[PDB]
């Protein structure tokens, strides 16, 4: 087999690119074009956990937002049910936020935002111990999770979009669609967080 | 209306399964838990998801199938369409089951949010009723390239009946696909 010699190149499905706080990935799949559409596979197990990015993902979840300026976030759920997630957009774009809410981290409070989008097909990895928050940046915008853990109402938290500490730049903060639990979410100050940073 | 989370309805062929999440809407859109695995684990949907797929078909009137993978690479696969609409079929490729050769059929779309189980065994095929489909498969192997076997869609003993409307799309490995008395089958049936 000439690739075992190095003779022939074929390229991995995906290009992983460790984000400024470098726990969170950025992962662009190869987009194969045929004369009827395209096809991406999305994830492998495999060259997944060759990235670091580690667990079963045991829930998915689907969303649709309507409208231009839905805000979703800030999520997270206390341990022992943390998920990490794997987050992509099939239709519409958003501006995709993680925030390192580990206790102890050098980077605890700090977050990085990337494009994720329908036209650009990338996914974010937000590991276990962040919170994801996501603003809808063109109508009809479908969002798709892989979740590590499964749902637990119960350890679900609520952290302000907006809250100063944080302090996320949101390319749009004016007439905002927002959740009645997300609307109530609490300031960082107050929030309750149990999930402990390990090196 | 649905009451439950998920409703898991076993089709003709009793080991595929039709399954139907709970949407919920709100003012800003809708959310669906697509799959938890402690729900489907308790309906016989067992193995690890270990490959996911995207699949866009811009065209009505594509076409593709009858595929399925040699064991021991067999995916198991959840199908769903997330926009548009497909006839999707699973073929029980099984060799000594009662239902080897036979199929089933159901309609999935955008509209619906239904779900597809395509167990280990059986060939998988679908006809896009609507431009820009998007269709996603959860895979119970990664990928093997080599274990990819081919029977052509309008194979006579399995005889499909397609809802065909519009000129149809084939690729050029499904013009070629084999009569399913040619094809190579090591699956055997269990159950
Ligand atoms: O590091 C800071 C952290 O201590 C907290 O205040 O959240 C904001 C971060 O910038
Ligand atoms: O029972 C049939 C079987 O014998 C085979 O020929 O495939 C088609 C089935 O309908
Ligand atoms: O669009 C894809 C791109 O994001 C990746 O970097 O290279 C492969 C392409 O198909
Ligand atoms: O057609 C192939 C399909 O059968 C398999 O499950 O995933 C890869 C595709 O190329
Ligand atoms: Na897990
Ligand atoms: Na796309
Ligand atoms: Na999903
Ligand atoms: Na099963
Ligand atoms: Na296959
Ligand atoms: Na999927």
């Amino acid at each position: 087999d000439l690739g075992t010699e190095n003779l022939y190149f074929q390229s991995m499905p995906f290009e992983f690119q460790k984000m400024l706080i470098p726990e969170v990935i950025l992962i662009k799949p190869k987009v194969f074009t045929d004369d009827r559409g395209f096809f991406i596979e999305t994830f492998k197990q495999s060259d997944f956990r060759r990235h670091g990015i580690n667990g079963e993902f045991l829930q998915d979840n689907h969303s649709l937002s309507m409208k231009k300026g839905v805000l979703r976030g800030l999520h997270y759920q206390l341990d022992p049910h943390a998920q990490g997630k794997l987050v992509r957009v099939v239709l519409g774009k958003v501006f995709d936020v993680a925030v390192d809410l580990r206790r102890e981290s050098p980077t605890f409070g700090k977050w990085v935002s990337t494009e994720l989008s329908s036209t650009n097909n990338h996914m974010l990895w937000i590991p276990p111990g962040f919170a994801h928050g996501m603003l809808v940046l063109e109508e009809n915008t479908h969002l798709l999770y892989k979740c590590t853990a499964e749902y637990v109402p119960e350890s679900e938290r609520y952290i302000r979009w907006d809250d100063p500490d944080i302090n996320i730049k949101w390319p749009i903060k004016n007439n905002l669609l927002l959740s009645e639990k997300d609307a109530a979410g609490v300031f960082l100050q107050r929030a309750e967080i149990n999930a402990q940073y390990h090196g």
